[PDB]
């Protein structure tokens, strides 16, 4: 089997994406942020405390005839952005672009914290991360993609993420019409349950390259791309005016600016990210200070591959026995 459903970026600053998500019988369909930094399916429902719910679409188990309750089992997530969520579970049929899993892990919310509540756009998040991750407790839950694998073509999912434009999420085949050249891959360590690579080094603008090993994450699920101080000054020392803003919290640059690319290794292969992606617009209504979309990951304890760089590239997650990441620019 195969799926294929499109995603679409929440704002007119890709701050996030949403894909269509059939869940229960009849199917009630809830637009939810796939995320491959986490690994639970959780969705505003009928169970979700009232005052917390703000224009989301809800999923209501008790009107669907394939819900049932996972008896005793609960989650409780938090994310890097200090948001959260947490509630009881169900299972039931989620299909994705036309690919059904049966006896899916739906995690009902109860209380979610205030930055989903203010998000009307995103009734849930899809983790494609590793199964080992997931919250549910006493029993670990598996997540769509490892419920899937088995049936599909080929164990693997992509991600084609537009670029202030709508983008693809495919399952169980890749698509090579989606992107140009070939598809360079690469190591993964599942260690601590992510989709962890080394990338090879980076350049900034027309700059020569730097040969340096970061190691991150790619996570569909962040917006934008965190890496090593070093590597972020080297950047933003090339934009006039830029500056790093305790304030803010992080570095802004002049909205007139025309910013650089940014390149980064795959191993002998490059990615570029166009200058404009970088751009994430004023700090605050009617402001001339603009938001960089490189950050530095000196507080995070983990560089992250965000959407800034996966929109640049057609991205392989490949589940294999041994899991690599494939990159092709498009």
């Amino acid at each position: 089997s195969t799926g294929s459903a499109t995603t679409t970026p929440i704002d007119s600053l890709d701050d996030a994406y949403i894909t269509p998500v059939q869940i229960g019988t009849p199917a009630q369909t809830l637009n939810l942020d796939f995320d491959t930094g986490s690994s639970d399916l959780w969705v505003f429902s009928s169970e979700t405390t009232a005052s917390e719910v703000d224009g989301q679409t809800i999923y209501t188990p008790s009107k669907s005839t394939t819900a049932k309750l996972l008896s005793g089992a609960t989650w409780s997530i938090s994310y890097g952005d200090g948001s959260s969520s947490s509630g009881d579970v169900y299972t039931d049929t989620v299909s994705v672009g036309g690919l059904t899993v049966t006896g899916q892990a739906v995690e009902s919310a109860k209380k979610v914290s205030s930055s989903f509540t203010e998000d009307s756009t995103i009734d849930g998040l899809l983790g494609l991360a590793f199964s080992t991750l997931n919250t549910v407790s006493p029993t670990q839950q598996k997540t769509f993609f490892d419920n899937a694998k088995a049936s599909l073509d080929s164990p693997v999912f992509t991600a084609d993420l537009g670029y202030h434009a709508p983008g693809t999420y495919n399952f169980g085949f890749i698509d090579t019409t989606a992107y140009t050249g070939s598809i360079t891959y690469t190591a993964v360590s599942t260690k601590q349950g992510f989709w962890e690579w080394t990338s090879t080094g980076y350049a900034v603008g027309s700059g020569t390259f730097k040969s340096t090993s970061i190691d991150g994450i790619a996570d569909t699920g962040t917006t934008l791309l965190y890496l090593p101080a070093t590597v972020v000054s080297a950047y933003w020392a090339q934009v006039s005016g830029a500056k790093s803003s305790s304030s803010v919290g992080g570095y802004v640059f002049p909205c007139s600016a025309t910013l650089p690319s940014f390149t980064f290794g795959v191993g002998s292969a490059r990615i570029v990210i166009p200058g404009d992606y970088i751009d994430f617009g004023p700090i605050s209504t009617g402001s001339s200070s603009c938001f960089g979309g490189i950050q530095s990951s000196a507080g995070i304890g983990i560089n992250i591959f965000g959407d800034v760089a996966l929109k640049a590239a057609f991205v392989v997650f490949n589940g294999a026995t041994t899991p690599t990441l494939g990159f092709a620019s498009k």
